[PDB]
C-alpha cells in the first residue's frame, strides 16, 4: 500500500470501503478497495474477465491478513446520476444505451459463468463519454444494511443454486427506476420485498412458476395478490421497453429472457450512445 496515496471516501461497500486513491509509481487515479486461500483464487480469475462494460480489476495486493482490491476509476455511480437527473428523468435513449451496455456487461460474464448477484445503481459506473459499467463482478461468489430491493424471487424464496437469470431480474428493476424515477420494490425486509414483488407481479402459482410452492422459503399461507399490467407500473414506456421489461421479470428463472436474447429485443433496435449531462 506504500505505492497508494488515498484522495478520499468515495463509498463504503458491501465487501469494503471504496478510496479514490493515487499510484505513485505510474501517476495512475484508482478506486481502492479495501475488503482465506479460495477467495485469492477466485479473486485473481476476475482480473481476466475484461470487458469494455465491466470495471477493470487491475491488481489483487493480499498483505497483512488484509486484501486489496485496484480498480480502475469512473467519476460517478448510477445512483447519484439518477439523483441529479430526478427532477426532469434521464432521456429515454439514455436509459437504452445504458441498458443496452450493461446486458452486454451481463452476456460477456454470463457467457464465463460469472455471476454478478447484487446488481444495484450504487456499483455501476459512469463516465464523460456515456459509457457504463458494472462493478463487484464476482466479489460474491469470493466472499450499513445491505439493499434488498434489486434481489430475484428465488434468493428470498431460498434458492441456494441459483443461475445468471438473478442479475437479469435486478437489471430489469433497475431498467424500471430510471424510467419511473421512483425503485420499483424498495423491501426494507425479506418479506416486505416479497410482498412488494408480489402484489405488482402476482403471488406466484404452480401455473406460472413449476415447482415454486417447493421452494424453502415458500409458505402455502402467502397471501394471494393478482398481477397488475405494466402499462401501469411502469409509464410512460413504450410497447417494445414494457415487454423487454416483463421478460426481465419473469418469475420462473427458466422463463427469465437472457443477457444475449435481450440484446436481439426489438426495443434495441434505434439504440444510441447519447454523452450524459455530468458535473464533476
Ligand atoms: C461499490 C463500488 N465498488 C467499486 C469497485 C466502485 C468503483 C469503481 C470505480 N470507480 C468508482 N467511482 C466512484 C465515484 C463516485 C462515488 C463512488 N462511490 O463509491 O459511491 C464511486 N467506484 S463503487
Amino acid at each position: 500500500m506504500e505505492n497508494f496515496q488515498k484522495v478520499e471516501k468515495i463509498g463504503e461497500g458491501t465487501y469494503g470501503v471504496v478510496y479514490k486513491a493515487r499510484n505513485k509509481l505510474t501517476g495512475e487515479v484508482v478506486a481502492l478497495k479495501k475488503i482465506p486461500s479460495t477467495a485469492i483464487r477466485e479473486i485473481s480469475l476476475l482480473k481476466e474477465l475484461n470487458h469494455p462494460n465491466i470495471v477493470k480489476l487491475l491488481d489483487v495486493i493480499h498483505t497483512e491478513n488484509k486484501l486489496y482490491l485496484v480498480f480502475e476509476f469512473l467519476h460517478q455511480d448510477l445512483k447519484k446520476f439518477m439523483d441529479a437527473s430526478a427532477l426532469t428523468g434521464i432521456p429515454l435513449p439514455l436509459i437504452k444505451s445504458y441498458l443496452f451496455q450493461l446486458l452486454q456487461g451481463l452476456a460477456f460474464c454470463h457467457s464465463h459463468r460469472v455471476l454478478h448477484r447484487d446488481l444495484k445503481p450504487q456499483n455501476l459506473l459512469i463516465n464523460t463519454e456515456g459509457a457504463i459499467k458494472l462493478a463487484d463482478f464476482g466479489l460474491a461468489r469470493a466472499f450499513e444494511v445491505v439493499t434488498l430491493w434489486y434481489r430475484a424471487p428465488e434468493i428470498l424464496l431460498g434458492c441456494k443454486y441459483y443461475s445468471t437469470a438473478v442479475d437479469i431480474w435486478s437489471l430489469g428493476c433497475i431498467f424500471a427506476e430510471m424510467v419511473t424515477r421512483r425503485a420499483l420494490f424498495p423491501g426494507d425486509s425479506e418479506i416486505d420485498q416479497l410482498f412488494r414483488i408480489f402484489r405488482t407481479l402476482g403471488t406466484p402459482d404452480e401455473v406460472v412458476w413449476p415447482g415454486v410452492t417447493s421452494m424453502p422459503d415458500y409458505k402455502p399461507s402467502f397471501p394471494k395478490w393478482a398481477r397488475q399490467d405494466f402499462s401501469k407500473v411502469v409509464p410512460p414506456l413504450d410497447e417494445d421497453g414494457r415487454s423487454l421489461l416483463s421478460q426481465m421479470l419473469h418469475y420462473d428463472p427458466n422463463k427469465r429472457i437472457s443477457a444475449k436474447a435481450a440484446l436481439a429485443h426489438p426495443f434495441f433496435q434505434d439504440v444510441t450512445k447519447p454523452v450524459p449531462h455530468l458535473r464533476l
